[PDB]
This record gives C-alpha cells, structure tokens and sequence, in this order.
C-alpha cells in the first residue's frame, strides 16, 4: 500500500489506534476542520447572516463568486437560493475536495464549482462572466487578521463589474480599554510572601496582540469592566476602500467614563450589510458560544511608559487619555501605546 | 541583538520597550504563557511550601529538577536549607532564576546549573541530596516525562534516605457529556443542507488540551457519566514507566445514561496529607491553575465505521475501554471495546 507523507497516522504512536477514515487523510486538513470549521458551521447567527444578505441579492440570473470556500457552506447557500452559477475558490487542496464532496452529497454539483487556487491567481478566463455577487468570509479574530481587505481589493480591481454587490459591505474594528483582575492574575506577579518576584515583570508582553481563546479565556465567562466608549480604530467599505485608507499610524483621544486599571486593550469588531450585523463584541456573543470559540476577542496588555518595569495604565473617570495606534504594513497587526506626558511620536 | 531577539519578530512600526527589545523570544513566550500563571497558582505554591517545611532542616541539601523561575528553590532556601542546587535546561531561564535569587539575597544558598538533569553528575553536587524537588507535570501528568527524569536522577544521584517531592501521582479519566464541546467538535448540517460528510474528519485520536478548544471546563456545563477511571498511579520513589502496562482495560459502569462525547483527563498529586488536583471540581476558584494546566480531552468514537459513532451510555450497564500508552507513556488513548481493539 501507500501512505501520503502528510497522513494522520504518521503523527501518531504505533501503539495508538486510528480509524480508517482518518489514517491516510492529510494532517493539515484534519487540523483545519477540527480546529475551525466545526465551530464556524455551528455559528448559526453567522450562517443566518450570510443567508439573509444573499436572500436579497440572488436571482435565477445571479452569478456568484466566493473567496475562500472551505467547506462550501456559503456557496451552497447561494445555489440554494436558486443562483444561475456559483464559482467557489479555495487555496488549499484538501479543503477543495471536501467542498466538492459536500456539493455532491447535496443537490448542487451542477450549480456550484470549486477551483483549487488562491483568489490572487483567479483570472477572468476562469469565470463564465463577471459575477453579480462576491461572497467572502475571511475574517479572523482581528478583522483584517487574514487579509480580507487585500484579497477583495485584488479581485475587485480585476474580476468584478460596476453593478457587482459585495458581501459583506461594511466592517469596523473596535478597541476598548478594560479592567480585568482575572486576566491580571495570568499576566502579572509581584511576589510570594517575603520573596520578591517583581523582576519577572521585566518580561511582560505589552506588545503582542493575543487571542483570548488560545490562552484559555472567554471574555463572556470572565468579569471585566469597560473603562471607556468603544474606539473606532477604522471603518472599511469593501467596495471602495483600500488598505492605505487605514493610515499606518493614528491617534485616538479617549475619555475615561470609569476609573480603574486598564490592564489591557480589548479588541472586537462588527461587520454590517444593510440592517444585518456580525458582532465579535462579547455583549452580542453571550449566547453565541460557537462564535467565541471561532473568533472570540483579542487582547493587548498596556504599559504606560518605557520604564525598566511595566507601568500600569490607570484611568481616572472624566480625565482624558491619549493613544498611538501603530499598524503593520499589511494592516494585519496593530498596537495601542499610551502617550506619555519616547516610544510614541504623539503631539 | 541576538538572532532570537524579541524585536526581530515585530513590525518596524510597532514600539517595543527597552526591557524587551534584546530579550530572547522563547524566554518571553515561556514566562508570559506559563510562569506568571504558575506563580499565581497559590494552592500549588502552598502545596510545595507545606511539604517542604515538613522535611527541610538546616542540615538538608535540596536538589530541584527544572528550576525555571526558581520559586520552589527560594522556598527551600527560605525554610533554611543548607544547600540548594536547582537544575534548569533553558539557558535564559537559568539566568532569570539567578536574578530572582540575588533579589532575595539568597545568592549563596541556591545554585543554578544550566543543564538537563540527564547530564547532572555527582560531581556537580556537594553531596547526595536529602530532598528531591520537582514540578514537571503537564496538563497530562506524565506529559512532560516527569517520571522518567526523576527515575534517572533517582538511579544515579540520590541516596537511600532521599525524600522525593512529590510522592504520589494518579492520572484519572472520566467519560463526560458536554453539549458545548459537541457543538465545537461536530456538525450535522444547516437546514436542508447536509454536512454530515464533514464528520468523516472528526479527530477521535488526539488528546487536546481544554484551553486549546478555548474551553475552561468550570465555565462550561457538563455531566460525568461514571466514577473516575484511575488510568494509573505512580510512586516517584520506586515506580518505573515499565510499571505502567502499555495496554490496560477498564470495567466502566455507567452511573448515568447519556452521550459520552469525550473522555475528560485530570490528575491528582499526593504527599502525606497534601493534594494537588487538576479535577475541575477543585479548580473552581483556582483560575490560574486552569490556565497553566486545565484539563485534557479526547473525543470518543464507538467503532470503526466510515463515520464517527457516538458512545452512548445507559445507566447501570458496563462499558469496557482499552487504554493504549505510547512507549514513553507520555501519550495515551481511550477506545471503547465492542461486544482496532484487543478485547
Ligand atoms: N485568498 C484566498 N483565496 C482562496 N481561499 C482562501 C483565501 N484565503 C483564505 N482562504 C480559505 O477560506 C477559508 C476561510 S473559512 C471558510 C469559509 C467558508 N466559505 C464557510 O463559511 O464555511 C479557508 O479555508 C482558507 O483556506
Ligand atoms: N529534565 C529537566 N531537567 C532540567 N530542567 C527541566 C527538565 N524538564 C523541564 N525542565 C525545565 O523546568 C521548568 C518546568 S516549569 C518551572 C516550575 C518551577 N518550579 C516554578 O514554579 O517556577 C522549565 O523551565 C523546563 O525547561
């Protein structure tokens, strides 16, 4: 017999039993589905979001194009609503097949087609015509975390026609300074009785954006306080915006509603199309448990200045606080640095 | 600027404090991901403090495997040990420990060696130690080979009278029903759309840490379908990994009827009267422990069909499970025995 180099069994001790359905299946595909896709599909509210927005844009003469088909659920929705043709693009090989198999298992093998490629190499030749609708779910815990704006923009410039409706329409990344003792106990140490340990603080990570779930935390489960109104880091119109519409450095003047300790900046985002909303805000994901597991929220520990040891950002209600937001080149990573009163070039 | 410097993996536009710029990334990741949480697990710290002060004389020489930050050695020194030698494999962690030791003026009580305990020879020690101190437990108790590393030191460096801390370790397992976990790990479909083919890929083999699902078991609602399954127990002063059979079987009687979505894995460490538990029923107020360890999970498939079959419990009936250990006993797997298995 033969075993693919990336077969699941290869990752597993000889003494441990593996079901035939898993043995020769590629590790990455298994990891992809088990870690993300199962949680995505049980995000009913997410599925309901895309079904409703498609429902008001799909005619039997509607040509649909989806970026990142994965399992093909969204592409199935387009066809389910009676679309003329659906072409779904998927970057990895094994996800491409899995989509097709889901497409045969259901009705739509004639209606929906899945191309193995990145949307970057998708050419007008690969499409029947310019699509009426562009479909996309390529949002991460950070909205542009998996470069959603860049992939749509490339496709928007090359493959779409004027009348093309882009789903979804709007996207906004928010930031909130929060007090959260529970998080603080995971990320800070002073000492144990007589023993001084504050030197450990030399190493505290004030720079990295961190996904709540990866370190075992769900903000809906943890008690915390929002020390201010949401901060609109940036808005994006997917049918007109570019990644340079997001200035690589911005300054935000935040008014503290409540006094407390800003242990961390909490990062969430909302996606809008007409009256329909996709929210990453923990207030809206209380009952959407699968969403907190797929997207969740992101955190960044705040340091007030550049001392040898981190300085706590203490908010005093009514008093005003100034933050410098620095994006990376691809606008995929960002950072919130409190302005002093010389890491920042605040003025 | 070291090749492993923290700045070097950060965008040029993002600001990095001087205390972090030239610091090795691995050190930062380690301290931030684990050490902070360890140090705020005060039950854990209190566990070792109480077991230590029961054995530490001003005549007691202490040897710690895996110093890391070296807090436990600071405890042994604080309790007035005559000499403490703490061994640490990470070069950057070893220096971090030394600094903590200077900050508490115990520079001459505690010595930190940059090596693996495998390389620790009697030459490196003043005397065969009176006390052996270890914290090398993972979310899976033997997940970090805590048993093997102690056995090597036990065979080569210790003396008959050497008290090993901690004494006992028990790896438990419980079959549980958990609707929240099920929604994260399975899919049937969406309305008329059938997505059951997705189930072909459901990972039934891998042991996944609960926090890597993003889950803390104390926050999520679940049912235990039977009494705890003692997979194995180890005496760190006499057991070898060969004492753990490569394959064990278990008569598991269902206390309750339900769906065994998964096998929950926790453990308990014992020394005299003192207990270190990973059971989520004991970590309800120990939020740092659930973050540094938490629990483990394995999804259960009942047989070997083209699709996963739910393991369903009927109260009062028996369910035989086969447990297979990897060679180093670091990894294990629970498989239901049908009326892949040797049963
Ligand atoms: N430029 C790109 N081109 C094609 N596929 C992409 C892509 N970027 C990400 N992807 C793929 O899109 C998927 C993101 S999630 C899958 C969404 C799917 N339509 C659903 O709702 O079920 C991943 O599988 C990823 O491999
Ligand atoms: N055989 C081994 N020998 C020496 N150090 C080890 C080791 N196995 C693991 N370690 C190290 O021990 C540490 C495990 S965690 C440190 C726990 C420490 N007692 C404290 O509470 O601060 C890690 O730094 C690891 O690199």
């Amino acid at each position: 017999g033969y075993r693919p180099p990336d077969a699941f069994v290869n990752r597993i001790d000889r003494n441990i039993p593996v079901p035939a359905r898993l043995r020769h299946t590629p590790v990455s595909l298994i990891e992809a589905v088990n870690d993300f896709h199962y949680a995505m599909m049980n995000d009913e509210e997410r599925n309901n979001f895309y079904y409703e927005v498609l429902k008001k844009h799909v005619t039997p003469e509607t040509g649909v194009l989806e970026i990142g088909a994965g399992s093909g659920l969204l592409s199935l929705m387009a066809a389910k609503l009676g679309a003329k043709w659906v072409v779904a693009v998927e970057g990895s090989e094994e996800l491409a097949k899995l989509a097709r198999e889901n497409i045969r298992a259901n009705n739509m093998e004639h209606q929906v087609k899945v191309l193995h490629m990145m949307s970057t190499e998708l050419k007008p030749k690969h499409l029947p015509e310019p699509p009426d609708v562009l479909l996309s779910e390529i949002f991460g815990t950070m909205m542009l975390g998996e470069s959603a704006l860049d992939y749509v923009v490339d496709v928007r410039n090359r493959l779409l026609k004027p009348t093309t409706k882009i789903i979804p329409q709007f996207g906004t990344q928010y930031a909130v300074p929060i007090e959260c003792d529970a998080l603080h106990r995971i990320s800070s140490v002073s000492g144990w009785r007589d023993l001084d340990l504050k030197h450990m603080m030399t190493l505290q990570d004030t720079v990295s954006i961190v996904f709540a779930k990866h370190y075992g935390i769900r903000m809906n489960s943890v008690n915390f306080r929002r020390l201010s109104d949401p901060i609109e880091l940036f808005r994006v119109d997917f049918s007109s915006s570019n990644r340079n519409d997001i200035s690589r450095r911005k300054h935000f003047d935040v008014v503290a509603k409540e006094s407390g300790t800003a242990h961390a900046m909490l990062f969430y985002w909302k996606v809008t199309d007409d009256e329909f909303v996709m929210s990453t805000d923990p207030e809206d994901t209380v009952n959407n448990f699968p969403r907190d597991m797929q997207w969740g929220q992101a955190l960044q520990l705040l340091d007030a200045s550049n001392g040898p040891l981190p300085t706590p950002v203490v908010f005093t209600e009514g008093k005003n606080y100034n933050f410098e937001c620095n994006f990376s080149g691809d606008r995929v990573i960002l950072h919130m640095q409190l302005c002093p009163e010389e890491m920042t070039e605040c003025e």
